[PDB]
């Protein structure tokens, strides 16, 4: 009956172990923090390191009380299996959680379109990104459901380009309404005018003729300059004896 | 035949183990609960604890009767899969059950769009959250589906924004329908002047001419905002001598 | 040749076991519907229990025979796994079968849209809700389908709330249209008074200028206020001489 | 060289073992057949029970030749593994092909929407449900894609419910409308005027003023029900000299 | 060095093998073909059992070269699962390719719709059904995803429904319009006059009045039936007076 | 310490079995290759011999170092399925690539819709499929999604067919308008005047009443033939006195 | 107490292991960068044979310490499959990350739609592709669902194809529509003028008579090609008397 040294033989090996455990860990990524690999790809990695270490500590403190060991690797991997399943959805979050946070197609501040909510960056923690609809919302995104799919990025590109289709009266002029226009953009400071520069017939529509013009801005300025120039286009047609044809509709008619 | 010896070494082992089982996990749960790292990350990890102990006993209850040791693994860790397959749905609504208590990207009150469905949220309990549509009904979301999807957040933005789009005829004052609102939003004093505070000519739409209007205000301020500004809008446009044209068509006329 | 004793060692064994198997699952379930845990999470665990026991019986049965025990493991769990695929739709339904039960978001009678489908439940069995359409027809969902997704609840929640919009023309009394509204909910009964209360202009709209009314009432109440409050406001703005306009259009025309 | 006894020793276990194996299945479901479990629970059951006999029988016959018996368990179980594959969809529509036969949402010739598609069922026979849309095509649907869906029953339910919407001119008698109605209901013989029977003004619509006329009738009567009561409503309108407006549009005329 | 015999003990095991593999294929669907089971459930089930006999023969033929036999059963069995994921999906359109054969819910020349392209049959090959639109386009269609969903059938029905709607003006004879299209469908001989024959005021329309008539016919009339009886309903409406009302709009007109 | 004889015995069975492997697998697939059963079933069957082959060298050059073999086949299944998973979409792009060349549902240069995306096709590569929309595209659709889905086939059917649509107005010719398109159908060459040729009055149309052709040509022809008949159909319509009526509406007036 | 021998048996074989592990990735993929058969299959492989190595080494440096060796391959394999499961997401955009380097159906600038959105193709990049809407978006997309997705590609064809579809009024002449058209392509540099050069009377529409005009031209002149020729098709019609009819509509018009 000091068959029950074992039972110390356990708590003897149990504490041994968890204990040569915590520190090889700490010591792993304190190898891996110092190659600088990541910060959270040092704390999977090692707490991993850590972990099985525990793993092997219970095996061996548990067989020296009498546990089959291949009941050891029966139970621990199963109700390994069990944590793994609950914690598998949040596992595949942190993945992108890291993902986001190198390569970064978005950075903190950039307005974006992913997954088809779209706003200002505020912040991509551990699990999930948190934006601001230039509305006043907050929407929070799994950082999962966004590596999935398309990230837009409205900033990081410097250049954008704005899109006006005007429409006119069928019986304008073809070349007035270009020139008016011509003339409109190359009064606008805010336009490069090295970039892209079209104004053309672009379609003969329902009850309008319809022309296109395409400027490309400063990406802080390309707001503004839609506002101001349409604010113009506006005048300028209406000064130049322009129509902005309301809906046009031919009636042929009969007394019955 | 005291070979029923065994028979009594199960029953001595199963609740020999079924008791030392059951008090470490309430000593394990116990540095769980006092470490304070959760309520039910306690419950799950100890309960856990305690059950792979039971695994173990039954294991050695089971060999000192004659039970090959290698099929107690198949039997149980099978038959385990059972209850797992058939809870494994609501293992996962657990997951987000207690991952949305921390983080709490909305807490109760709030107001927010979760799954399209949208509320105002009384309770997030262990697999389910329970909200209020302003409408008056209850709608039970699984927390599950909640934590996969954009979780749309409208409280705890304290300032949000409103946005009018309004039509004034083709033949209306560009500048007149500017300072009528510029001066109809320096008016009202639930407006935060520092904040945004556009008023520009927008669409040059169908039948209309479309001017958007964007003030920011307080969060509890917002909708009665919009109300207060929309009574004036229709009235200091009518007294101007503005209208608001009913849908405009051209007819070409024709006696056949 | 009495080693066909091995031959009657089966039959002994396994109707010893067959035996001592049925009535330890009474027995296992004797404790869990006395525990009054569930009465199908005892059917389900403890003919899980008295199985794994018919399961070890038929091994050592076997093992007497001379069958490899090691390919009694394999032949039951695999041919296991055929019983499991094959009922392992059915026993996700069982889980939300017991799952609705308990918490239960909607209680017998309740009108819930759920699955897109609505109307009032009648029972909920083991597999399936079955429900009514205020229609007249029986929907039956799967009970897996139905805690999967949003469970949306009218009944539970005693105080419901009615929305009316009402267009004026755009020349009527933007204060009568208030003021008529206002005292035709101050008339009504089953409103309550001291909860939320709006009248106000909403929308400016195409041919109509738009007036939304909230008003919460009693559950039960709610179907009828309506139905009584829009039989008022069609006859209290006919003899205001208020006009619900037709749709409304402006011609301009042309003798081509 | 009577080492290919061996080689008789395989066909005397493998024919020993196939004929002591049919035997213990048609042995497994007698019982199983006379507890009356069910027809095809039996045939599953059984013929499994029958399978692992076959299974055992193959891997000592073969043993006794010379093969490992831990390869016996891989090719068997692995090559198990392709039929389940490819018969593993089938086996899920059996499911439910035994799910439907017991429970029966819907019994052989009521009228059912499900999956969409809507029809008369004849037969849920082991895979596929037939039926009959009442427009005279054959529709089979897999048993399973049934059982995963809203099995929408209209027959089962003895009292179903029309629901009238019916337009009259804006100036038309608020009462008298809902009079000749009340008196239509109160005149037809297949109408249940113990249940719901509610007329009332519904929406105040576009062009025209709606009342809304809900009555209980018998599942059988249900279809002609309708159609002889908007007989009447058509013409006991046009008697009374209620006005089913067309279309109306104020005009707002301009000489340009 | 005659442990070089091993090299030539491969060699005979493996030929002394796959020889008495492939003629216990040709002799189990021996039986199966003779036994009727399938044309091809005895290729797929013999050509596996012909195929776990090269199986066992590949292990002995290593062994006796000094091949792990553990590793035989690991290799295979892994490299087996290559090529099982790469075909499998392919083999479950052989399931649906067996399964179409028998029951055929569509046989060949029927006109089906079945995963919404319809068209009529010529083929059901091992892995996909071929088609014809009435077009003249060839649709392959996977065998999979046929037996998957809807097997909607127009042809093994031998007595179709058609269905007119046809719309008068208000002010029309409701009993008239009942008693031509009666007297039109009386005197159509493709018309099966026992089946039934409902013609009826159907609904209050937006600018007409329609009719509903429902006249079964042969399957392979029903096409014509329809063109037939329309060529009429359009000139014995037009003989009789009955006008077929264009869109009907109400103005109600005004100078500014 | 010629215990590093074994470190020899590596390189020794390392490259005595890779030379091994690579010739069995180029007499595997010269078996393959001259029983012609395909181009790549050679490679991927017999780069799959010759690989279990150096699988079966990489066992016992380690267990000759002294590499456990039971963490031989760990270590290299494992890793095998890291390279499995990695590459198994591309493996099933594989299966489409030979299953799209044999078969060939469609054949290089025909015009065929599959997912949606509609061309000629190029190529039909180990991966993937190139086409030509008519438009001047190149679309590269995975093999995989294709076999997956409805293979529409313009080009494999020699003889294709038109539909006309055509409206008159209301009182026009009922004959004559037949006897028109008769006629002018009749007189086109690249008409197949023994298949499918019916012109019949479709439907009684909103404004307009509605004609239907059906005729077969060739594929070919089918293009022109509808452009030439068209033509046609618009002049000998107006030349007959028929009209194409724009769209009617009746107005019913009122001064208010 | 000089089993402790065994702690620097470990981290002797530990690092003697190591070191011989990462030499022999260097020089497995010393010879795959020199058989040139890629940058990171090399990487992949490589890292992958460096890395069971690795594993390897672990198992005799821990079994000179006493550890079990099968809980070896337990540990590690599983929380290998940590590792995987975590970064399995990743891992598949790799696979398309080199397929969309080698095959590139898009190549660096090309324009391409893919998965929907379309823009103009900085880089792909290891795990995501990077484009630019030309609006000046950076639209980034994973190149699993890249692959995944029909890859449509504007560029590598070098000869694109217009398509114009005009109106004109009914009663316009048929020829001249033609011939006006035929000389506008016939006078058009940019346009080949030896392939597909259709002009015909492709839609009897609504209001109007539809003329289709496909002519192809060089990739780059295409979108000018359109512009340009729209531009004439406005006047060379406004010039020949032929109209772009307004939406036609007869008038049926009746005092009440």
């Amino acid at each position: 009956l000091s068959y029950a040294v074992n039972i110390v033989a356990a708590l003897a090996i149990i504490i041994v172990g968890l204990i040569i455990a915590r520190m090889i860990s700490n010591a792993v990524n304190r190898l891996m923090i110092s190659r600088k690999i990541d910060a959270t790809v040092a704390d999977f990695l090692s707490a991993l390191v850590r972990y099985g270490i525990i793993a092997f500590t219970l095996i061996a403190a548990l067989g020296r009380v009498g546990v089959q060991t291949a009941s050891v690797i029966a139970v621990l991997g199963a109700a390994g299996l069990a944590v793994g399943l609950a914690l598998q959805g949040s596992l595949s979050n942190l993945a992108a959680g890291v993902l986001l946070v190198m390569f970064r197609p978005f950075r903190a501040g950039e307005y974006v379109d992913l997954g088809g909510v779209a706003g200002t960056v505020l912040s991509v923690q551990i699990f999930s990104t948190t934006m601001r609809t230039a509305d006043g919302k907050i929407i929070v995104i799994p950082n999962g459901k966004i590596i999935a799919g398309n990230i837009i990025n409205f900033s990081r590109e410097p250049v954008r380009r704005n899109e006006f289709i005007i429409g006119v009266a069928y019986d304008s002029d073809i070349d007035q309404v270009k020139q008016i226009l011509t003339n409109i953009i190359q009064s606008e400071d805010r336009i490069l005018k090295d970039r892209e520069m079209t104004v053309r017939l672009n379609e003969l529509g329902a009850s309008s003729i319809n022309f296109v013009v395409r400027v490309w801005s400063n990406s802080g300025d390309l707001q503004n300059v839609y506002w101001d120039v349409l604010e113009r286009i506006k005048r300028e047609f209406d000064a130049a004896g322009i129509s902005f044809p309301y809906p046009q509709m031919d009636v042929n008619f009969k007394r019955v």
